[PDB]
């Protein structure tokens, strides 16, 4: 197993600044040794210095973890000798480490943080995996049919708080998701397609699922002695100030956001025109069509994801959730666009009516159906796209690229492990939040459909995890309250949804009566969420004289 | 002024049970002296005995103010030798010393509920007014334009929080309806009759206000340490049980509650037949509608009332908000149907199609403008009955029925004041909630009506204080967090106004419009307020050896 290191921090040495190497070398040496970590350095590939360092004081770590349960009492969060009666955790002591290490000098820390100050050498700092219980945890899983919540509590020790949640509403989507699957059934076997009654259902078990996961979020988090914890500010190293607490003006704030409108409207028109033209050679040519956009899908959103990322590091947050909704915004508006325009042009425009292209491509030399086959690729054929480049072509590429002294096996797997992409969370949210838009939205076009994406999520529970297992490196352990800002694009999809299947209903079998449809639909899915928020709510002498003398 | 006396008690003595009296007489004086409370008794009008009692002791009323504000530090509402750092308050003395009289014997007190128990011969528990203060406040009131913070807080020391809540809504309502004053006079004197532009501002300014006084009545209970204030439960003294803490079944209780339907639909079809049967009069005649109206909607208002409370004396309620709750609602519905039902049946029946009562009519012997014009009376004759029944007319028959040793006028004030009728404060709730309905959903027909509306609540303002001053006794003091159930109320009103205000655009000046319409309103409501409450939110050695021996 592991040889005891419990933080390792790569530090590549460029030829050009070996004196400068050197001097931040010394000094981060130092400040490593000031703060009682013990450290350890070892060679390392491709002009890099591998460092261990772990903990090497008891004292100093046991009052550390004292200060910052009293920390976390001080703030609500939290209602020597306390230790054996609460044991600490392998993910708490791994955070307290790692806060440690990155704090600055003002607040009893030694500021390493590889970007902002001096220290340019430094690029990362991980922890190790460890491979004898990464095979046991996926043999376990590999022979279960459900998951108990044992197996959630153990992730949540071995490796955080957001992977934890992730867990949880991945499961708790699947658990749910094997109602929509058989009503789906039903009505393909006797009802047919496009039923309203479908579309309701839809409606209904969209909310009842959102409702009980948020109660269900609230009860983990309350368990777990985690709620609470985003009431607190966390200092971004980045935010850069220009006064005196440090202060950053609005204006330039607002200035750089306003930003967004040219980009919003560039990357709509260059959509557009990609989606008009495959839609107009479709209908001039009646397989082109769903290769071109299987191979034009990851090109462009790579492209739009880097000016998104960079767009977002030009503007200036002083809070990190702040930056990280505002850059989970971004990538939400971006990937619905790319993933649900084509569909709305299919939909709402081919189907209603139907040349100023089809002239120019006949010059160069309305089927109802359209909307159910070609849904049919754009569910199985994307399945197998996130099955072909999420996990088995990172594998190939990486055993490709990889095709004193007495411990050299652990040297190269240390080797191996460092050069791995650090793993992000979001990316998971993001397909998951895709899928249940596509449930609530589209599933009464095709009810078999969502059965489907029940198998789906059967794997990803699973696949997920091998991602974690082998492809990734050990993600730095946080502490999370919510899943984020996923809820607002939750109700908002569902919102959509119960807008949407009313219309494709009455436009696939005359403005009044779509009217009336519309606005009935919304009714009916604003009364039911307000019936079911209100249910679970409740889920849970002289005077004695003188009064004989008034006779 | 008053000789000290902090609470009177009635305790009327019936002839034929002279032994009965004699005995709850002792009991009472009895249990009145064990608790430390000195008592005197003098004589009363008609087979009455009124009694006094006030505190005695220091130490007993320090040691229980002591504990009444640990009780309040444990559940969260708060965060001797410190009365004199914090004084006793005038509200909350005579709060602690009714509660110590009220409270049964296993919690300390002396339980003299005049209903439940055996105290079958007490029937009220009141205090007496400062009439040099009463006559100062009056004449204080009656020489300002505009009310200072520091009335309010007065109002509240003197009277509790029930009071300071409702003056606080009644004069932020006031401030706030100059606004709509200001842009229905606009609209009236240039753009005309039936804008869509006013109905717009109107439902903005009903989004805005509702806001802004649900942030204003936060920070208010917050100001003087009242907020949390109903998270705790109080036991209502006439809940029964039926097993052991004291439990009742629900499904008594959904069997009670489940009679209203049959109530509902009895008015409905009661108050629906007159309102037809005076149409076809109207429509046939084409004065004695509006008087018919006048006169019978007092006699019917009483008996539905009556009936409503008597329904809710037979359903069983736990805590006392609850069954308030239950009241207030049926309330509510009831006087919302009885003054809003005529206008909807002529605005949405009469304008949009015009004889199965017109021809018997016939056989027993569509103007726009109808809508404006009855309006009119529909406001100043109602005005005018709000100036009628409410305060001359009480005060005349008052005066009416009207026409040791050495107080006599001490004891003939006492004598008088005890007939008064005990104050309710939900009627004058009542009475601007719907006043605030129809400015949000009527306001449109009649754009300079609102500014009629702002007069009559500068009287309000003073005339219900006088209602207090006079013609009333001193209300028992109360603690209370928010106004109550009636926000709820509010908005509703208020999305009621935005749908109603569109249809009544378009149907004043086919199908698809109307829809079109009602959507794009509703819709407009609903961002608004989202960007409204958004918006609002925001107001706030070895190892360096080592290193060189790598070169
Ligand atoms: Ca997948
Ligand atoms: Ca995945
Ligand atoms: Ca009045
Ligand atoms: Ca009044």
């Amino acid at each position: 197993s592991n040889f005891g290191v419990d933080f390792v921090i790569h530090y590549k040495v460029p030829a050009a600044e070996r004196d400068e190497a050197e001097a931040g070398f010394v000094q981060l040496i130092r400040a490593l040794t000031t703060v009682g970590l013990a450290t350890e350095v070892r060679h390392g590939e491709n002009e890099s210095l591998l460092v261990f360092v772990k903990v090497a004081s008891p004292d100093l770590f046991a009052k550390q973890v004292y200060r910052a349960r009293l920390g976390d009492w001080l703030h609500g969060v939290r209602v020597a000798q306390a230790l054996q009666d609460e044991p600490v955790v392998e993910a708490e002591r791994l955070r307290l480490i790692y806060l440690m290490i990155t704090k600055p000098h003002n607040e009893g820390g030694a500021g390493v943080t590889p970007t902002n100050a001096k220290w340019k050498h430094v690029e990362s700092i991980f922890p190790l995996h460890s491979h004898s219980f990464n095979k046991e945890w996926i043999k376990k899983w590999s022979s279960k049919y459900t998951l108990e919540q044992t197996d959630i509590d153990n992730i949540r020790d071995k490796f955080g708080e957001s992977v934890a949640f992730y867990f949880a509403f991945l499961r708790s989507y699947f658990r749910f998701l094997v109602i929509p699957s058989a009503f789906g059934f039903g009505a393909w076997l006797l009802l047919g397609q496009f039923s309203y009654l479908y579309a309701l259902l839809c409606g209904l078990w969209s909310v009842v699922f959102f409702e009980y996961w948020k109660k269900q979020e609230v009860d983990l988090a309350v368990q777990w002695g985690v709620r609470g914890v985003s009431s607190i500010q966390q200092s971004r190293p980045e935010f850069e100030w220009e006064h005196e607490v440090k202060v950053y003006p609005p204006m330039k704030r607002v200035k750089t956001q306003l930003l967004q409108i040219p980009f919003a409207l560039a990357c709509v028109v260059a959509l557009g025109a990609l989606i008009v033209t495959c839609n107009s050679l479709e209908v001039f040519i009646n397989f082109l069509p769903t290769i071109f956009l299987v191979i034009g899908t990851p090109t462009i959103s790579g492209v739009l994801m880097g000016a998104a990322e960079k767009l977002n590091a030009m503007e200036n947050y002083a809070t990190v959730d702040a930056h990280d909704a505002a850059l989970i915004q971004k990538q939400f508006v971006l990937n619905f666009m790319t993933s649900y325009m084509a569909l709305f042009f299919t939909a709402f425009v081919y189907i209603p009516f139907g040349h100023p292209f089809l002239n120019f491509w006949r010059a160069t030399a309305i089927n109802p159906a359209r909307i159910s086959n070609q849904m049919f690729y754009f569910t199985v054929t994307a399945q197998i796209v996130n099955f072909a480049t999420e996990v088995v072509v990172p594998y190939i590429k990486q055993q490709a690229f990889q095709k004193h002294e007495e411990e050299a096996e652990f040297l190269q797997r240390v080797r191996e492990e460092c050069t791995l992409e650090e793993y992000d969370v979001s990316g998971d949210y993001r397909e998951m939040v895709m899928q249940f838009g596509y449930v609530a939205m589209f599933s009464v076009a095709w009810p078999l459909a969502a059965c489907c994406f029940l198998v789906n999520n059967w794997v990803e529970l699973r696949s997920d995890a091998l991602k974690i297992a082998i492809s990734s490196r050990r993600p730095i352990p946080w502490r999370t309250d919510s899943i984020g800002p996923w809820l607002t694009a939750l109700s908002f999809l569902s919102w959509l949804g119960s807008i949407t299947s009313s219309a494709i209903v009455y436009l696939c079998s005359k403005a009044w009566g779509l009217l009336l449809s519309i606005l009935f639909a919304e009714h009916f899915y604003l009364v039911v969420q307000l019936a079911v928020r209100f249910v679970l709510s409740k889920l849970d002498q002289e005077t004695i004289e003188i009064g004989r003398r008034m006779i």
